[PDB]
């Protein structure tokens, strides 16, 4: 699915990631914008040979299991196809336990060089949240 920016603003909410881990919203949805142009079928493969999947391209190095990418993690114990679903929910849930982490959303490049530090609510301006 192509998400609409005030409708993936509103489901990010309903799914509890605005001000996660002190957060705001618009952080969140400039890094999917940056990320996956709000695309959930978003499948990019890095140097290292690992995938980033999904709304926010989460990669198979750590996060989630697509059996091609070796000595990587599954830390949020799921195929990374799920990542790919229409309904983000899998996708939230592990970007909650990657934010968590340690360096923020500094985890995704994408946010740290195109959101961090810039006008981030201007990404959630106009919507009915
Ligand atoms: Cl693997
Ligand atoms: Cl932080
Ligand atoms: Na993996």
């Amino acid at each position: 699915k192509v998400f609409g920016r005030c409708e993936l603003a509103a489901a990010m909410k309903r799914h509890g990631l605005d001000n996660y881990r002190g957060y705001s919203l618009g952080n969140w949805v400039c890094a999917a914008k940056f990320e996956s142009n709000f695309n959930t079928q978003a499948t990019n493969r890095n140097t290292d040979g690992s995938t980033d999947y999904g709304i926010l391209q989460i990669n198979s190095r750590w996060w989630c299991n697509d059996g091609r990418t070796p000595g990587s993690r599954n830390l949020c114990n799921i195929p990374c196809s799920a990542l790919l679903s229409s309904d983000i929910t899998a996708s939230v849930n592990c970007a909650k336990k990657i934010v968590s982490d340690g360096n923020g959303m500094n985890a995704w490049v994408a946010w740290r060089n195109r959101c961090k530090g810039t006008d981030v609510q201007a990404w959630i301006r106009g919507c009915r949240l």
